[PDB]
């Protein structure tokens, strides 16, 4: 079924909890978490102690998205603040699968992403274990950014793969996600669209959200 | 030479950043410490220039920002624009100490250095005519309710006299295991400016735990 | 193509190399597997050049070394001094692997790659023509004892589809949970080369045991 | 159209200006220009300060190559000295796609290149915008090495991906590239060649440069 | 006050851990001294936790673990796993030195701490109070048979006298270069725990050749 | 005895071999040799094979200074391009010692320097080892900038400690050095002058390297 996901990094920092409610009002069904370190991409967003924080506030399927270099010394960390969803680059450490693994062991559904630039042969040896499979379509770093639509030729490459190996993960887009541009990214392949600066440039949350599933 | 209490937003509701520091404003504090780290200078990622940017319209407190990262010099402009007031960075932090003061300073806010309980008081010395605040750490930086480190106090002093002999003006601050029965040892080792996180956000009445706080001084 | 065993001694008593590396020498085993591991590549320190060249009196095997280190160029002139027989080498470990291998070459030692399990095949296209064996770890590298990834073995065929393709010989190699139920797998899907720790080590009988791999090679 | 580029790495560093001008008497149209910074490569070269200091001295393409890690913190000051083209691998940073994006917006040509041991894969998602892909013939750190052949089909397999997608970006080869191998290069695909040693090992650049042109035939 | 020996491990047969530990219970030495190398904090690798749990076994002597790695906090809990009875760490290897002091003495072990030959004896001030040990290096670190470094005393004596001014009681170790002909001026610096490789295990003997340090001390 | 440094990171770039032409026709016995690598420092200014066409150009002390991480691995390539004194960073390194004993060992003069936000303490156990100590009068990275006094607190420390111990090295300073600031840093104990922009500035470079001979 095709999901909404909010990210919360072009949310009121100073309020997440009412802005979390604000999210609940919709029919999204998740909640995108953007982790910034400084490392893997110039600023700090946030990190696992503000999601557990977020935890007590919400119960719709934390998906946490680390831009983070080597993430899995915080697989326990999010497992313990509540992360539905871990989903990791597989350009921030040189053993992916090994991290994928450690995710899932940890009781956590296992996302791996690439960027814009990164090959979508990449993601061909984790396909078997993965339950969601991120496209970036922007570069990561930050909302308000402009769609990159050949990031959408990795969406359609995955979704036949996925077909030719009988597998089932959810595939998702995340940047420059909006009104004019949802429906490409459905048509792609993807059943999953992240959607931070154009749902909260809206007061009337529950009518921008709406204005995607319309797109749809 | 006046003394304040800077409450550390660290150990507070992360998810009411607005209604924690409209608690903290309610109280005599005239700082709000607040702890950046970026998974690199220390194992956790608290939170960055943006969650500042958006705390800054929540304020008029004093904005102490306390950077735990790698490579400070990188986000001047950032916290300059998200409202910072300190700036205080590590001398472990980066092998051009003196140079990132000037850029904070260059920028338009207060300059603070600190250092580790492990670090030497002699890693100040080169930087005390740049600063507006020196901060001693009174525990391992990284997170709140740990042991407070008694012997980091004799920096303290050292560099209370070194403020003295220079006379110089920069305020003296710690953090780290500070409360009720600790602060007092804090002041008379030279200390003016006292941050405490869970000792103040464990208590329901903030004004009330504050000002136990002050009587102790 | 020779079917060859590679006991890990990652796997052996630490404290008793020599007496490890005799109990080997015992079996029909070709190669000793020396897994090299600098905490940075990987989280744990195991041993360095120093070790092997101790081990080397003690042993008339081919050492085949694989390091787990980052930037392993700057130890090649160590290993071959050290006296390893084959050096292979992540392609994941250092952004020049190329020039790398080309450097083991110059040494005098065979030279080897390897990818880890999340590493695509496309990865080792480019070094085809230069090395003398490719290694496909069938588990994520670190340590032993770990569960066989099955969907290595793909890569292990398009790797053998590739040689043959261009007309090479180098050897494959897999190392990582291989043992009497996965080996003939590994065989099938191109390998001629198998690498194995626990499986072999846990028994006190080293001869036996080895040869269980090779009866489960039935070839 | 085919265009020989001088690499100044095998020219007398201590008369750039010198340099440049027998260059611009030849019929070469580019200026190689290699970045190292001890990093990406074991050597250091010379910076973005040098090639501004180059720049008055040339009429030619300045084809910039950063041998260095994380090049998107030297776009800038490329642009400023006067860089045409800022070519960068795809090794050295986690995010290609946009330093690329940057390198453009900048005013530059984009360039990108992978080294002889990288696939032509990692070059698939970044064909829409470069304006150059240059593939290494020779492991980068310095001039004088061995033609690497079976870098070749890497550039065979980017012209056939050019031709797929309706593209027109030049390829370039570097490394190696002498009166022997050009031909090789060119019948592979390639429109731009670069040649270090093999041209200013003469003392009549003009003349050598000419055989190069002649082998290509 | 008590004179110890530590016969380094890192001149030993590799090929033989037991039977060189059984050499060393030998003789009247008390610790094994037990060099871990990662290839970062020094050029080589030596072995590490799990090379120390296999040769724990085979001695009752107290495993004086000396970690030339990066980042050691990492390790503790394998080394207190391995059987490691004292840790000791680089003051050079952590920006968190005494948080890491800290965990190594939390995990049930001596925690030590060393600086190199470069590093000067007040980075030792902030750590006198947690500390087991203080090891001074006589030679930089990385192997054996390196020339003794006499200007390290300094830092021997300079240690040795603020023991005394704070009263405590942590061992004072040396190493690197240590033999019959330096091991008096050491002792006489103020250390009592000296570490030998190269000079001890060249002998055949290795009994008698620890008492040669002994009647030289 | 007092020695003048001039600074070729603010000479003019494409005519090294000119420049080093004008530092000769004047009575400055040494050449400051500036190495960036844009990690010690953000910028990269030029390696030793620069270095080594600079060489056959010169007569004077080729005084290099080192501005990157882990210059031990520098120390052939500077021996072999003609390196008479090669100067490293105390932060640049964990093991200072022994790459001041590999410097020497190398054939040429060792020289130590400290950044100045760094303690004179660094130094302390270099004395017995160096040829030289340089003490930053500005923050490593460039010309022009402003000399910055407190660091001469620490040439007279050095030069304290040089006393008490009977050693007999040179003490060098750099950035900030004018016809201006050099009395004072004589004064501090320095008896090597570096200066770069107050030199370069002017058009007749012998008469500049007077003024500062003069203010002296
Ligand atoms: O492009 P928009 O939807 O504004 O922003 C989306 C971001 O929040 C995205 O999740 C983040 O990973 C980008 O680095
Ligand atoms: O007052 P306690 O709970 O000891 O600590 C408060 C913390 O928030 C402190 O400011 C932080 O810098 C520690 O890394
Ligand atoms: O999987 P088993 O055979 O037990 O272990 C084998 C290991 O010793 C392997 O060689 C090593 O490279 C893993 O990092
Ligand atoms: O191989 P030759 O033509 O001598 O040298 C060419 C080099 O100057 C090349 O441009 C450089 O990027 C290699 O790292
Ligand atoms: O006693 P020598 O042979 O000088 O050295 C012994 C070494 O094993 C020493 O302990 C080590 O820490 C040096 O890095
Ligand atoms: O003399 P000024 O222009 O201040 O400085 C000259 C510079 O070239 C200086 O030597 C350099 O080390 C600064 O990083
Ligand atoms: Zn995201
Ligand atoms: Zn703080
Ligand atoms: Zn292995
Ligand atoms: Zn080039
Ligand atoms: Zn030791
Ligand atoms: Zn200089």
């Amino acid at each position: 079924t095709l999901k909404i996901a909010p990210s919360i990094l072009a949310a009121d920092y100073a309020n997440f909890a009412s802005e979390l409610a604000r999210i609940e009002e919709t029919d999204a069904e998740y909640v995108h978490i953007d982790i910034m370190d400084g490392q893997f991409v110039p600023n700090i967003s946030f990190g696992a102690d503000v999601v557990a924080s977020m935890r007590k506030h919400s119960k719709l399927v934390f998906d946490c998205h680390l831009m983070v270099v080597d993430p899995e010394r915080y697989v326990e960390a999010f497992a313990q603040a509540g992360a539905d969803i871990m989903t990791i680059h597989t350009e921030s450490t040189r053993h992916i699968h090994g991290a994928l693994q450690k995710i899932k062991a940890a009781g956590m559904k296992a996302g791996v992403v690439i960027n814009p630039g990164t090959p979508a042969t990449a993601l061909e040896p984790l396909l078997d274990l993965v339950d969601q499979v991120l496209i970036m379509t922007v570069n990561p770093g930050f909302g308000g950014q402009a769609f990159i639509p050949e990031c959408l030729e990795k969406v359609a490459t995955v979704a036949k793969w996925r077909d030719e190996k009988g597998l089932s993960f959810d595939i998702e887009v995340d940047g420059g996600v909006d009104n004019k541009t949802i429906r490409a990214c459905y048509e792609a392949g993807a059943n999953v669209f992240v959607a931070g600066s154009y749902l909260f440039k809206a007061s009337d949350l529950v009518s921008q959200v709406q204005t995607l599933r319309t797109a749809l």
